[PDB]
């Protein structure tokens, strides 16, 4: 009986099951679902749309996710405890920060961010109690300044409290390692760190370096590719031109170079999207109506069917989330 928070309350790690790692209900800015809820039709539509999703990875075998959506994500942590309950599938909430911080968190010191994140792991989430489970972080390329400061404090946030870290690269920028000597100069654990949008890139050189060391590697965009969409530029910049497939291979080519417990698996999946244009959230339900069912019903059979014994799928999915989620 190790225990994770969940935005429910606390559960048993046993209990977590097959978990998605890299999730969001919905990807927005601070104060804007607030601010603005109709951008969405309403609360009330954006919910039932992310509760009928959830069902669906339930229906198909998915027990947890947790949703890396930090403040600056727009972070509802509310709607996760409600959809949580309807859906009756666990979520884990975040602290951290992503790569659209606010002035009033980009003045911050180390020391001040490390209060902040702590607070949200210690105490709770604004006025609620809710506590965060996991520590999000995020570079598109070098750190800049500021991010070198919130990698940092997320490192002493997690060593005070033992919840692991998660990061955003620019993943063809191999922004991992630059990620793992931060967190390595603050005495940080790899196995406590995830190098997230790894299946953004084919280079199995940067992944098994990283893995090698003891992070784990997240494969986390699988159902995202714009093959078919040339025409639409935005589309593009977001999904790339690599499939489904291409992807879901780095993961059995972790698999096959001996790196089975250093891989997470999951979509950066959303139920609405306002932190990038207008209706892209209509685009991605056509090229992936499985929304967070994807990877129980195309990934893993895929794998499944190119020889990866289930024992091994079993590990990746259940037991690899069940180790880093385990406050250490
Ligand atoms: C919250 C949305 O931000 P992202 O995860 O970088 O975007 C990928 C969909
Ligand atoms: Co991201
Ligand atoms: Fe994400």
């Amino acid at each position: 009986g190790d225990l994770i928070n969940t935005v429910r309350g606390p559960i048993p790690v046993s209990e977590a099951g097959f978990t998605l790692t890299h999730e969001h209900i919905c990807g927005s800015s601070a104060g804007f679902l607030r601010a603005w809820p109709e951008f969405f039709g309403s609360r009330k539509a954006l919910a039932e749309k992310a509760v009928r999703g959830l069902r669906h990875a339930r229906a198909a075998g998915v027990q947890t996710i947790v949703d890396v959506s930090t403040f600056d994500i727009g972070r509802d942590v509310r709607l996760l405890a409600e959809v949580s309950r309807a859906a009756d599938v666990h979520i884990v909430a975040a602290t951290g920060l992503w790569f659209d911080p606010p002035l009033s968190m980009r003045m911050r010191s180390v020391e001040e961010l490390t209060q902040f994140f702590l607070r949200e792991i210690q105490h709770g989430i604004e006025d609620t109690g809710i506590r965060a489970g996991i520590i999000k972080v995020a570079t598109t390329g070098k750190a800049t300044p500021f991010q070198e400061l919130v990698l940092k404090a997320a490192a002493r946030a997690s060593l005070a409290t033992g919840v692991p870290v998660t990061t955003h690269t620019s993943a063809s920028q191999r922004d991992g390692e630059q990620q793992a000597a931060i967190f390595e100069s603050e005495g940080l654990s790899p196995s406590r760190v995830c190098i997230g949008h790894s299946d953004d890139t084919d280079d199995l050189s940067y992944l098994t370096g990283l893995a090698a060391r003891g992070y784990l590697v997240g494969l986390d965009r699988m159902p995202y590719s714009a093959i078919g969409l040339e025409g639409d530029a935005s589309a593009l910049a977001l999904f790339g031109t690599r499939s489904w497939q291409t992807r879901a291979l780095l993961i059995k080519a972790l698999i096959d170079r001996g790196y089975k417990d250093r891989i997470l698996v999951s979509h950066d999946w959303l139920f609405g999207f306002s932190s990038y244009v207008t209706n892209i959230m209509d685009v991605m339900d056509r090229i992936n109506p499985d929304g967070m069912a994807f990877v129980p019903l195309r990934v893993i059979p895929f794998l499944r069917e190119k020889g990866v014994p289930p024992e091994t799928l079993a590990g990746v999915t259940v037991a690899n989330p069940a180790r880093f989620l385990s406050p250490t």
